[PDB]
């Protein structure tokens, strides 16, 4: 197989340059982040491995949620109003 | 119901101060974010909404791994291969 030419065949050059951050990070962050990982980049690409080199921060916010599934219907509402009021 | 007093109990505002990023954003950014948008904000403390203020660079690329569906597994080590030649 040609690697290079699957990665371009399949667009992936339109977010992804060697060595410049774009719309994705560069090849070389990537690589760099799969350092001693390598297996796991080919799962990943399968869609069979979590990303790790800019994971979505819902890991931190989301449990935070649980503490908001009892309240109300008028306690929510205050609680957004009380966000919204900020500026 | 008391939004503040609700925020101050759940210890929100440890990652939400009024004008200041830190772990999260800021108050006055959410409810940039959200003016005109109670509706989705309340959605979100509800668990039933994705983040909007900065939202995941991860949901950008996992629909792009549908592209690399019915590769073989040499062609995915081949693409991994070529990523990883840029380290
Ligand atoms: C934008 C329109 C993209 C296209 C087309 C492709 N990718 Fe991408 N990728 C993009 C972003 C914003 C990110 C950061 C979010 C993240 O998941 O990290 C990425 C990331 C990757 C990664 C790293 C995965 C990780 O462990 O975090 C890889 C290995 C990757 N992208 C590969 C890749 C391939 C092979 C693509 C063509 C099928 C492809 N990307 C397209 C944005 C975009
Ligand atoms: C860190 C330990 C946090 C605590 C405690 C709370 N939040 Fe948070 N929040 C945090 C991060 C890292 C983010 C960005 C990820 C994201 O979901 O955007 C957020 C985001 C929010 C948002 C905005 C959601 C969006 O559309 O972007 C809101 C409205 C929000 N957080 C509210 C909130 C409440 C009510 C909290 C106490 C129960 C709370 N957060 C705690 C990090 C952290």
């Amino acid at each position: 197989a040609d690697g290079k030419a699957i990665f371009q065949q399949k667009g992936c050059g339109s977010c992804h340059q060697a060595n410049v951050d774009t719309v994705g990070p560069s090849l070389k962050k990537i690589a760099q982040a799969y350092a001693g990982k390598e297996d796991q980049l080919i799962k990943f690409l399968k869609g069979e491995a979590p990303a790790i080199v800019d994971p979505a921060k819902e890991a931190i916010m989301k449990p935070q949620l649980t503490m908001l599934k009892g309240l109300s219907d008028a306690e929510l509402k205050a609680l957004a109003d009380f966000i919204l009021s900020h500026k």
